[PDB]
């Protein structure tokens, strides 16, 4: 029951500062433009200890499955090869990606009827708000 309130299909309804976040991460111009246009659906499911998060968009479909606290290798939508660990901290899913001596953190939180995604790279934060599909 660890992630019950996250489970479901979620659609992006607003974004702030995502271009800047992508710049800070090192994403190039053409990928930023196409990726920034996307309105993904985020599909979260749980089977036993295994959490699966899919992102489906016109840019790039991704899928990760993981156990909390157990590092895994992830190829991101922008084609970074990262080492990821996802933990629950006070009811927030905290997803850390490490690559090339860099780190970024994506937090997913349930707030009211929304799922709020906060993406941080150094001093740059992007906030993306999803609603149930
Ligand atoms: C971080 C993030 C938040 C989200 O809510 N949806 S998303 O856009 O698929 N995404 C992954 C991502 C997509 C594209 C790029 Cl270019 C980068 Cl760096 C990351």
């Amino acid at each position: 029951h660890m992630c019950d309130a996250f489970v479901g299909t979620w659609k992006l309804v607003s974004s702030e500062n995502f271009d800047d976040y992508m710049k800070e991460v090192g994403v190039g111009f053409a990928t930023r433009k196409v990726a920034g246009m996307a309105k993904p659906n985020m599909i979260i499911s749980v089977n036993g200890d295994v959490i699966t998060i899919k992102s489906e968009s016109t840019f790039k479909n991704t899928e990760i499955s993981f156990i909390l606290g157990q590092e895994f290798d992830e190829v991101t939508a922008d084609d970074r090869k990262v080492k990821s660990t996802i933990t629950l901290d006070g009811g927030v899913l905290v997803h850390v990606q490490k690559w090339d001596g860099k780190s970024t953190t994506i937090k997913r939180k349930r707030e009211d009827d929304k799922l709020v995604v906060e993406c941080v790279m150094k001093g740059v934060t992007s906030t993306r708000v999803y609603e149930r599909a």
